[PDB]
């Protein structure tokens, strides 16, 4: 039994909710938040500007000198850094992102990082401003992921569609 409240559950370990990710952190405190990173680690907009904001830009002083230390990930890589105010830790995970041309081959592999973690919090891999198709993302990530994971959809409207046509 987790505090995880209000979810819809799709299959053995995935559960989707309409909800904003950083509010739903700073209310569950999971152990594992997931950050839709970049390789650089740059918060600038989407999943990752908003949970940076939250944390006072914190998250993207300890990412700078993650990154300065030990240079960018992998596409389909990830990091483990701390979750700041949000959660006990961060899972920063990079998907393809569409909109640079990288291949979407790679979604998988990139939600092969939460199969590290118990339980976690997470958003669509490459969905929003990755460019990538969210059914698709949820496709791969019910198909990959055999660990426990919560998943925190923005838009309402995208949320209902998921749903309507999960298989
Ligand atoms: C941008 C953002 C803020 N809080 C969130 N929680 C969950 N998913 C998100 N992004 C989904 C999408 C499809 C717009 O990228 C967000
Ligand atoms: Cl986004």
């Amino acid at each position: 039994v987790n505090s995880f409240s209000g979810y819809l559950k799709l299959t053995d370990n995935v559960y989707i909710k309409n909800a904003d990710i950083v509010e739903e952190a700073k209310k569950v405190k999971p152990t594992v938040v997931v950050n839709a990173a970049n390789v650089y680690l740059k918060h600038g907009g989407g999943v990752a500007g908003a949970l940076n904001k939250a944390t006072n830009n914190a998250m993207q002083v300890e990412s700078d000198d993650y990154i300065a230390t030990n240079g960018p990930l992998k596409v389909g890589g990830s990091c483990v850094l701390s979750g700041h105010n949000l959660a006990k830790h961060c899972l920063h995970v990079v998907g393809p992102n569409v909109n640079k041309g990288e291949d979407i081959q790679l979604l998988k592999s990139a939600y092969e990082n939460f199969n590290q973690h118990e339980v976690l919090l997470a958003p669509l891999l490459s969905a929003g401003i990755f460019g990538a198709d969210p059914i698709h993302s949820l496709r791969v990530c019910v198909d990959t992921v055999r660990t426990n994971v919560y998943l925190a959809v923005f838009d309402k409207n995208l949320y209902d569609k998921l749903v309507s046509s999960f298989l």
